């Protein structure tokens, strides 16, 4: 029933991600190879060192991250996770780490065509399982052809290959993507979005004890700029 004393006897904190999502969660060639990193990383491993324990990263697809959450296989769910009236009846959320918004990665040769609504609603888009990106276009565009994809990587390989021609996703991994690669880009149309709908830390209900820790740490992130420089770091990173 103490989510803080069981974090401290077990030695460590459990959070699950999908590391498929940079500059949240991604894969990362470090002292050696193979580590998971990221600005959700850099957060996590504060919140480890706020309680006195071992960070551990437990990856995932994203569609398991709060499957997971809800059933004990994790301590926190965090993955750059927008915390949504439907997803807070099941779980609790911290405060907000961060606020962006959601766009559309498409070729470059295709900017001056996406520019609107109409344009998408006859091509082939993508979108992750279980995301509020991919339920924004099941919502807004229902004629759109959708196809829902389990990894996010997965599915901009699909882009490159011309299968699909847009994908939806948080702004921060467009323009990721969009950077480290030159035939990539950030198109200007996007859907309506909604106010307050931030990215937060998932917590099972009634662990008003590890949320109280979790805010603490957060509420110093973001008064320190921290979060954000968090994102910048890994946005000079090298994904796998
Ligand atoms: N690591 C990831 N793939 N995260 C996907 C997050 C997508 C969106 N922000 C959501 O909460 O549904
Ligand atoms: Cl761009």
């Amino acid at each position: 029933q103490s989510a803080v004393e069981a974090i401290k006897q077990k030695g460590k904190l459990v959070v699950a991600t999908s590391p498929d999502y940079a500059p949240f969660e991604f894969q990362s060639l470090v002292d050696g190879k193979n580590q998971v990193v990221g600005a959700d990383i850099d957060m996590a491993q504060a919140i480890a060192d706020e309680l006195g324990v071992k960070l551990e990263i437990l990856s995932m697809s994203f569609d398991n991250v709060l499957t997971s959450l809800q059933t004990g296989k994790a301590d926190l769910a965090v993955a750059g996770i927008s915390a949504t009236d439907e997803r807070k009846e099941v779980f609790d959320f911290s405060i907000p780490y961060y606020e962006n918004k959601i766009s559309f990665l498409v070729h470059k040769a295709d900017v001056e065509k996406y520019k609107d609504l109409t344009s998408l609603e006859s091509a082939n888009i993508a979108a992750q399982k279980g995301t509020v990106p991919e339920s924004m276009v099941k919502e807004q565009l229902p004629k759109a052809q959708l196809t829902s994809l389990t990894n996010m990587g997965e599915a901009v390989n699909e882009l490159q290959a011309g299968k699909i021609d847009a994908v939806h996703m948080d702004e921060p991994v467009a323009l990721s993507y969009a950077a480290k690669n030159a035939g990539l880009a950030v198109a200007t149309v996007s859907l309506k979005m909604k106010d307050g709908d931030a990215n937060a830390v998932a917590l099972r209900k009634n662990s008003d004890d590890l949320k109280e820790v979790v805010d603490k740490v957060i509420q110093k992130l973001k008064d320190e700029g921290t979060y954000q420089s968090y994102l910048e770091k890994a946005a000079s990173l090298t994904e796998v």
